[PDB]
């Protein structure tokens, strides 16, 4: 019945104070009256930083903040029971909960180990540079676990390679030699063979590998009732894999298993290989929109918002599609920068959230804003203009039949007609550059329309036949509603 939003219920530079989980429990409410349906949350296992791991340096998955591991008994976020009370809040409150999910590498092991490797290059994993006896970290036991939950055992042939060699002191990719040790495929063939990322990278040709992340999964949803999965650095993992993990997991559960894929890359035809390589089973994070909006947030109205569509999965596959903004990797000081403007987000989330295309996704720092200092930098994001009121737009009036109007280069819009449970109409409106107006049809004929963002003051009057010609501010967006 309801259109579904999602909010990545996090940042990089959340504070390490052990409050996320708590803090998920205390918003479920508001959240849900929002209009979000389901929260993304950070991985909510143990990783190689202790608590101040934002996740990706995943130690031990079985370790949901419940053992003394890597320095703390919590994650970063919380305990385990914090953790599953907070899912329990969302539950009740119409949230359902995607849990991130980290398979492509381990890192903090507990021991090392001698390994015969063979160097490869940086920017091309397939060029060998010489056989090397090494110590790598590959030893995973979880001592501080005792074989709760699980007694499996990491040792080094369930990986493919490491970047540290910690006998001799050298960093370089060292890709592990033995009986049918290779790179994993079909991964992103950018530098050659981009299965190697960090850490000690998972070998998904293992058999006992292949079992382990099944079972873990099958624990994981039991434990936790999560209903679905968000994966982390699907780029790097062998493709079939992926397929074959969420395949096995909605059929041995039965239940649906919401899962989408970061593949970070701004070439949609990457994108749309993935998704063919892995029969559809899971949407994808429409990585080049957010360069699209973070372009035209730089351009200082000249760019040509006609395209601000072409070239993602919103307009290629959008039943494949989660739609957003900004995420981790693109916010301030992170490697990935490419922050979109601010006097641009309005529009950019008024185009994901009232748009019938794609599944939309809202950023916690974009939601909440957010302050923090690294490297003696400090940031200040500030909280998106209308970003609940346009929420709340998605939620109540953005339903029906849609009409596109992306037909000059400032002045861009959309119409969608209503349905049965949302009888009302909307008309939205934006421009990169000076205002302007545009005849649309909304299909409600001689009927009044009102801007619910209060920046236009005017009445709008569709004619007889379902035509008005709609106002909108410079640089803005205006959300023009005919309530039933
Ligand atoms: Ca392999
Ligand atoms: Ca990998
Ligand atoms: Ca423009
Ligand atoms: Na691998």
């Amino acid at each position: 019945a309801q259109n579904g939003t999602m909010m990545q219920y996090f940042h990089w530079y959340v504070p390490n104070d052990g409050a996320l989980w708590t803090q998920v429990e205390n918003n479920a409410s508001a959240l849900s009256d929002n209009g979000f349906t389901a929260l993304w949350l950070p991985p909510a296992y143990k990783g190689a930083g202790g608590s101040n791991d934002v996740g990706y340096g995943v130690y031990d998955m079985y370790d949901l903040g419940e053992f003394d591991q890597q320095g703390s008994v919590r994650t970063k976020y919380g305990t385990k029971d914090q953790y599953l009370s907070a899912i329990n809040t969302a539950h009740k409150n119409n949230i359902q909960i995607y849990g991130d999910v980290v398979f492509n590498h381990r890192g903090g092991a507990d021991g090392k180990s001698w390994v015969d490797t063979k160097r490869v290059d940086w920017n091309n994993r397939n060029i060998e540079l010489g056989d090397k006896w090494i110590e790598a970290w590959v030893e995973f036991d979880f001592p501080g676990r005792n074989d709760k939950y699980s007694n499996f055992h990491w040792t080094w042939y369930h990986f493919d390679g490491v970047d540290w060699d910690d006998a001799g002191e050298e960093k370089a990719i060292f890709k592990f030699k033995g009986e049918g040790k290779a790179w994993d495929w079909e991964v992103s063939s950018e530098k050659g063979n981009y299965d190697y990322l960090m850490y000690a990278d998972l070998d998904m040709d293992h058999p006992e590998v292949k079992q382990e992340l099944k079972d873990w999964g099958e624990w994981y949803i039991n434990m936790t009732g999560v209903d679905g999965f968000r994966m982390d650095a699907v780029k790097h993992i062998k493709y079939q894999y992926l397929q074959e993990w969420i395949d096995h997991l909605r059929w041995k559960t039965g239940k649906e298993l919401f899962t989408v894929g970061e593949y970070w890359n701004y070439d949609v035809n990457q994108l749309h290989n993935f998704i063919t390589k892995t029969s559809g089973s899971m949407s994808l994070f429409d990585a080049p929109l957010h360069m699209n909006f973070y372009n035209a947030s730089k351009s200082g109205g000249s760019y040509d918002m006609r395209q601000i569509m072409d070239g993602t999965l919103m307009k290629d596959n959008s039943v494949k599609a989660v739609t957003l903004v900004e995420n981790h990797d693109t916010q301030p000081l992170q490697a990935l920068e490419s922050t979109v403007d601010w006097w641009f987000k309005p529009l950019a989330y008024a185009f994901i959230l009232l748009r019938e295309e794609g599944y939309p996704s809202v950023f916690y720092a974009d939601y909440y804003g957010a302050q923090y200092s690294d490297k003696g930098h400090d940031i200040n994001m500030v909280k998106v203009p209308y970003i609940e009121e346009l929420v709340t737009l998605r939620k109540d009036y953005a339903y029906g039949k849609q009409h596109s109007y992306l037909d000059h280069w400032d002045v861009i819009g959309w119409t969608r007609e209503g349905d049965a449970k949302h009888p009302h109409s909307m008309a939205v409106i934006m421009s990169d550059g000076p205002g302007g107006s545009k005849w649309m049809y909304t299909g409600k004929p001689s009927a009044r329309y009102v801007d619910k963002l209060g920046i236009r003051t005017e009445e709008v009057w569709t004619d007889a036949n379902g035509w008005a010609e709609f106002p909108v501010n410079g640089g803005s967006v205006s959300v023009w509603v005919s309530v039933e």
